[PDB]
């Protein structure tokens, strides 16, 4: 179960969705370094920009 906002390529890549831009954001392929980013966005989907 990958963590919500954040998707993986078919690389194996991990990418966070930003809702602001909507773009994403190459993190790598390491779910431990990368789920801990998508965490501390997930913290601003709750207080917001």
């Amino acid at each position: 179960d990958l963590p919500p906002n954040l998707y993986i390529r078919n690389n194996g890549y991990y990418c966070y969705r930003d809702p602001r831009t909507g773009k994403e954001f190459g993190l790598g392929r390491d779910r431990r370094i990368a789920i801990t980013e998508a965490i501390q966005a997930n913290i601003e989907l709750f207080s917001g920009h």
